[PDB]
């Protein structure tokens, strides 16, 4: 049925790192890291005697803070206020007289202006207009996409509802000030409480998520960033290219997995335990993942849940009957122009292609599992190909932005 | 009293195939023909050729036709003497002048075989050309393995024998020569079939332990014979021993899991298979393992099922039970003796105590994890303590080897 519920619980990493065999692998890799920066921390101090730790990369990339602050502040204040408000104001009044859809369309029209002026020029307008750095940048953008979607879903939750008439008017603004803090995106007035906050549990989940974050950067700063100055010096057409894109491989695996673990986990398990939220469905066992169709298992729920619930339906209603294939590949077509925009507008750099190749390596990788094939060698095959592949994309988009995109 | 097989596939041929762990294989195999293909395509740009060239194997092996002949040699004199002299003390026994004459000059001309033949026979042609740690390994291993499995097929039959009309059943040559491949220490006649020999699966295993030994020995050469060249040269000051300790680690573990792997599952699995032995207990789950007093999990059984069965319950009934414990610090030092005579007479050293600090650092980490403690913070302080504990006493055993003998 189409809607959303609360089943699942608590975690799907929680869930198996508490069954013996899983939780030992757990704390020696745990182990393993953290003998991985004692023997890196106390190994280049004897050698060099500086014990560098070097902060020089997340002072720049934050760079101007004061004012991704303010304006995420206004941002939350608008998203807040303005969508509530007017919505409110519309459906007090939607057929008290307006026969023919005037009314509607007139306010409806003034709400879309809203949200692709304000909510979706102030953002970028602000950030460009000061040329913010990467990462500050990013969190706008990040936070902009989060508040259209919540924005959208609080509109497209509450509309059909009003309508179909006696008029179920808008929600309490106690409970409104909540979803905008909801380990969510799909609107719901419907949040079961758990029991109690507990006050050490969300003091260890965020000491593992600022753990995580600080582990992370230290990788980056140490592995990463010597690539980044090798890359710098000669960018343009070196065959030595081939000497980092086999070096980043493994760090590339090992920062994906911690950026995983610490918000798809740690971040939304400390907010979900603030509010007591009590879904916690947050990611899917991805790894088990073979195919886009029916059987997909999304690492990333919450982006899931809304782009098939708001876009994907609501295409395969106006499009057509029967071309479902046209419906899925307009799907595809909004999480490649939202995605190249997020990614372009971030990176100060257009280049389309990074998000269809992805998806033509998932069609591949998808493609050679799914015919049935068990067989440890194509699994095998497929995980070397998939840390290769993305090492190898990820570090000519770097060069194409480092080097011909930088040269005139 | 008394060990009966009745379990099967070791304990990785079913938790490999839960699908979570399953993947988590897949993943690791992945990495680390990641981590080869990359390491070798990096150096083959740095410096020209192919870094590995088996150099320091041929050194290892060394002396491999004389190693050849003496285990033909101990193989068909432990098949012939042992059973011969079993044999001839076993149709005349109950008609001796005196009871126990016959049994004292039998027993007797056994001892002069333990400790002439395979007692000083190995090892005199181990210590008479002076051969190379790896070779030398194989002779040592194979002949405490036949001293074992002579002492085993005595301590089976002579207490039936004795004790008393058909009172001593002596077993037909044809199963003594099965047993001598068998994958135990304890002589039995009891093994069951499996219903064929899967020649598709030896080949896979025998391909994965060639794989693994091949593994095994790259990882070795490139990230710890440098350090090794360097814990020789210079080893005295706190400086080296320090940056090797801290270097010694994630490298120890790796070859630590693969030749765990490549020995007490795969090799053993292997001939297992070709004969058939259905039990492949071979293994404890030594990661989940609590205490030493009792429910105490050994990482191989083998020599488990040998020093407990035919050492503890020996002491038992010399010293009368109520000193039991006081009794078995002498199935601790029967460890500790024939580990020291294994590792003394294999690397050319005497230095004692090795193994009963191991066993202290056991101890303490048993007192860290156990008391039912429980917390991920014990567990995984037990962990960084066991991985770092490993490579520090081992560096300081390479250390006092290198330093204190070849300088004075
Ligand atoms: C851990 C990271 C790994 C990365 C490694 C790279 C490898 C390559 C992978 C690429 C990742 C890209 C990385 C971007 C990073 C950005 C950062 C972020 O956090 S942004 C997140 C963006 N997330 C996505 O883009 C999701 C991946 N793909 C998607 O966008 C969608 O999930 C999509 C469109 C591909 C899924 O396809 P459907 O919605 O289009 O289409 P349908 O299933 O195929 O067709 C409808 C049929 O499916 C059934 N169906 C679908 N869902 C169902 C359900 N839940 N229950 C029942 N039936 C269902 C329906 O019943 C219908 O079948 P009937 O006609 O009824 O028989
Ligand atoms: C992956 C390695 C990582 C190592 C990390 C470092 C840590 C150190 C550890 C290890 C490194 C060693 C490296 C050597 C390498 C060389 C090559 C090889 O393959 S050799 C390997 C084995 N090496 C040994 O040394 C033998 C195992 N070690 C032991 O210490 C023994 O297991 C020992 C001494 C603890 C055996 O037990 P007890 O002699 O303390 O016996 P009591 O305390 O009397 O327990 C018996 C009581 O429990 C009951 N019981 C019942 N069922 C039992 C059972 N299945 N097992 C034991 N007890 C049982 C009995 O009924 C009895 O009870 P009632 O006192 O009479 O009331």
């Amino acid at each position: 049925e189409q809607g959303k519920i609360f089943i699942a619980r608590r975690s799907l990493l929680d869930e198996l790192l508490e069954v013996d065999h899983i939780r030992t692998i757990y704390h020696m890799f745990i182990a393993l890291l953290i003998l991985f920066i004692l023997s890196t921390l106390v190994v280049d101090y004897i050698d060099e005697g500086r014990l560098v730790l070097e902060f020089s990369l997340l002072s720049y990339a934050f760079g101007k803070f004061p004012t991704v602050v303010w304006t995420w502040w206004i941002m939350f204040l608008s998203t807040f206020s303005v969508p509530y408000f007017l919505f409110q104001h519309w459906a007090t009044g939607y057929s008290k007289s307006s026969h023919p859809l005037i009314r509607s369309l007139f306010h409806g029209f003034l709400f879309m202006i809203f949200q692709i002026g304000v909510l979706g020029f102030g953002p970028t307008y602000v950030v460009l207009a000061y040329t913010l750095p990467p990462a500050s940048r990013f969190i706008i953008i990040f936070e902009q996409i989060r508040f259209v979607m919540k924005a959208h879903s609080f509109v497209r939750e509450n509309v059909p509802r009003v309508l179909n008439s006696s008029t179920v008017p808008i929600p309490t603004v106690n409970q409104y000030l909540y979803f905008l803090f909801a380990p969510t995106l799909i609107y719901r007035d419907s949040y079961p409480r758990n029991p109690t906050v507990r006050w050490g549990y969300v003091a260890m989940k965020f000491a593992q998520v600022f753990g995580c974050f600080f582990y992370v950067y230290y990788i980056f700063e140490r592995l990463c960033a010597p690539l980044f100055r090798n890359i710098k010096q000669e960018p343009f057409s070196a065959r030595v290219l081939v000497l980092c894109v086999f070096n980043s491989i493994l760090p590339g695996v090992l920062i994906l997995f911690l950026t995983f673990f610490a918000f798809l986990h740690c971040w939304l398990n400390a907010f979900a335990e603030m509010l007591r939220f009590g879904d916690r469905m947050f990611y899917k066992d991805w790894w088990n993942s073979t195919s886009y169709s029916n059987y997909y298992r999304t690492w990333n729920v919450v982006v899931h849940d809304w782009l098939y619930y708001y876009a994907y339906k609501d295409f395969l209603w106006f499009f057509s009957k029967r071309f479902k294939s046209a419906a899925m590949l307009a799907v595809f077509a909004v999480s490649a122009v939202v995605h190249e925009y997020a990614l372009a507008v971030c990176l100060s750099f257009f280049y389309p292609v990074l998000f269809v190749l992805f998806m033509f390596f998932g069609m591949a990788f998808n493609f050679i599992v799914n015919d049935s094939r068990k067989k440890p060698i194509w699994n095998v095959l497929m995980w070397t190909s998939l840390f290769l592949g993305n090492g190898v994309l990820l570090c000519f988009y770097s060069q194409e932005w480092y080097a011909r995109q930088h040269c005139p």
